């Protein structure tokens, strides 16, 4: 029973890139032909035993790259995607899609257009406690989801040298580069909301010209509303999603790592990640990190906890099983359509301009009905 | 020791309460009652008076000051009418169900120099009192950001309560105002911009609000996140506050004070004992299914720690009418300050809310 070898080339094979290469090398029906990053990617390509291409149009033209991954940083996803979709190469792209809607719709209608295929690196949807509260919610459980609390709280000491993470025209800041948590939101609310209000500002890092306090307010269709907190100036640390219903609430915990489910006057646990072991590695992670949260953010030569190592694992096996023709689920078909790509990026946006412009903003002041 | 002749306008749970341990202070008597409903039934018990109108009440030579606690809506006429027959105030929270009627209130006690003391009993909470002593000596350093939450799930009762019309009550924010109050204490004013969103998710039929969610804008890079309401299966009750230095947590469901400074962490208690704290925990525990049960009615009575602060509270305001100085911790609740920065930023709040976009506190003090 032959199974099609499908060549895949890395464009950005710092921290997350280099990682996603070594998993997919090992995946049933994978092979990474070549890399590209003017930094690491002779470093990477000598580890993975593959070919190293300087021109995204040259290393697309290669009969033997039937798909990209792209991890660039959150400002560079744009013109290697554009290209493989004009080479007729099938792309999976790193979050943040981009760090506005105009880019990430670019990028999906020209794949949608040249034929190609787009899954969108949204790998919260990949927990297994996000999966496990997807399953409770639509079996009704918890009844009708009324309302979401996010939070990504934490402090972060002035380091020695500003990463690009730090920087906002780079980064997109806290909003985009740890998006993971709106893009939650938006999945267990079945959509976008009409309208977001979101303050904040640089409140103790004033000296990286990052938001270090971001507080959302979305009001969603048919009496819905989250509230969504991010950043860098909280001296009580705070990771969680909480999800309240007309019957119950769920709580994703993974600062003290755990899933709790609340029905009746009863309390049911559940893992966030794979194994018990995953859940308190993360724990004593987070503990570890409390006084400067900082050094959790990956570089080119450092390595991810155990709970992002296997989730990366699922998602490059999911991608690899999608390009060898398998079906997609109901369930990460959003992942594919674009539908989460346009929907986390929008709504992003709307958010970035009420706080700039100091005003409500409503989501069709991003989208207009286009097409 | 001089006596202290004290009315009480309103007797119904706290009203009675409040008459109850005012009776048994030093230097206190109660002179008088009047309520239409409970006042034959509470003159019997605290053995007093029973007056029906205010001018013929206050015009009594025995009467020298009031105690307010009427249902939200119905504070500004009983304040009104002992200022004018110099009778020194207590006023229950909220003041009052509009920013024009608490500015009435304050200016006419101030200009018939009578006494006016806005009845904010969080600050008299042994912990929120803790809170401000480290604060102030610089543990937590420099204030950023306050998260106060006061959510819990409400099954639809057989009768609806003044408490729970938001015409009477003025809904959660301010029928629960304390957390506003209290943030706006511990950040030393009011913000410049608020923005709230919410509505009714869960109760429709009881016209109140059963989420809502504020975001406050303070001066100089400062911020706040204010939750209230009645639809919430995952109860919270706590206040957060996050400085540049350290974190301190004022939990109130799992009641227990918490410092977060260098690696180090510190207890300390909400109330006046670790048996007021654990009753409190036991009670929120109790009542996690259904937290309508915890709102008081004619015929009731209060918690230990609720009962706790309002002697702390009597005390204070009878030591006031007894010529002590108030104490700069206290005063904003005397010079009108807190009674108006509450019910300013309230006002705000649900202006923001009902016509769907921010308001600065301008658009109501300018
Ligand atoms: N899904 C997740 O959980 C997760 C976690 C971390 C990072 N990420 C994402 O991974 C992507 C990369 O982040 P990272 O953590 O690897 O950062 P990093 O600094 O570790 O990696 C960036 C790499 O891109 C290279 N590069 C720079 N310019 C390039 C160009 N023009 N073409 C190609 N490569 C170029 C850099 O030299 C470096 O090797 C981002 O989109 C980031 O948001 C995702
Ligand atoms: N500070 C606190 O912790 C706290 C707690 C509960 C209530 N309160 C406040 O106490 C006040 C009353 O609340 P409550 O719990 O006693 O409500 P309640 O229903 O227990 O008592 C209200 C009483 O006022 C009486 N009343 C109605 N109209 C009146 C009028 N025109 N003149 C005089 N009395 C009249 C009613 O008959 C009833 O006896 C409100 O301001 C409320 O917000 C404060």
């Amino acid at each position: 029973g032959a199974m099609k070898t499908v060549g895949y080339a890395i464009v950005g094979t710092g921290y997350f890139g280099a990682e996603l290469g070594r998993i997919m090398k090992e995946q049933e029906g994978a092979r990474i032909v070549a890399v590209l990053d003017p930094e690491n990617g002779q470093t990477i390509a000598e580890e993975l035993d593959c070919d190293v291409e300087t021109d995204l149009d040259t290393l697309y033209s290669r009969e033997d790259v039937e798909a990209v991954i792209v991890a660039t940083p959150n400002y560079l996803h744009k013109e290697p995607v554009i290209k493989a979709a004009e080479h007729g190469v099938n792309v999976f792209c790193e979050k943040p899609i981009a760090l506005s809607y105009q880019d990430c719709d670019e990028m999906v209608r020209t794949c949608q257009e040249h034929g190609v295929i787009f899954m969108a690196g949204h790998v919260m949807n990949f927990f297994h406690g996000v999966r496990y509260a997807k399953k409770l919610i639509n079996d009704g459980v918890i009844g009708k989801v009324l309302y979401c609390h996010s939070a990504r709280n934490g402090w972060e000491e002035q380091q020695p040298t500003i990463s690009w993470k730090k920087i906002r025209e780079k980064s997109g800041g806290h909003l985009y580069h740890h998006i993971h948590e709106l893009d939650c939101v938006q999945f267990l609310m079945g959509g976008m909301p009409e309208e977001v209000t979101m303050t904040g500002g640089n409140v103790a890092h004033q000296g990286g010209d990052e938001d270090d306090m971001l507080f959302v307010n979305m009001q969603f269709s048919d009496n819905r509303y989250a509230v969504l907190e991010w950043g860098s100036a909280f001296h009580w640390p705070e990771h969680y999603v909480l999800i309240q219903g007309t019957k119950g609430a769920i709580k994703i915990d993974m600062c003290d790592c755990g899933g709790t489910l609340k029905v009746d006057g009863r309390e049911e646990h559940f893992l966030v990640h794979e194994s018990q072991e995953e859940d308190d590695d993360r724990t004593r992670i987070y503990h570890g990190t409390e006084m400067d949260g900082a050094i959790m953010y990956g570089k080119p030569g450092k390595k991810p906890p155990m709970w992002l190592h296997s989730i990366m694992k699922n998602e490059m096996k999911y991608l690899n099983g999608i390009l060898h023709g398998k079906e997609v689920d109901d369930e990460f078909r959003p992942l594919l359509t674009g539908e989460a790509a346009r929907a986390a990026i929008a709504t992003a946006d709307a958010c970035t301009k009420s706080r700039f412009e100091d005003r409500k903003v409503k989501l069709s002041e991003i989208i207009g009905e286009g097409s």
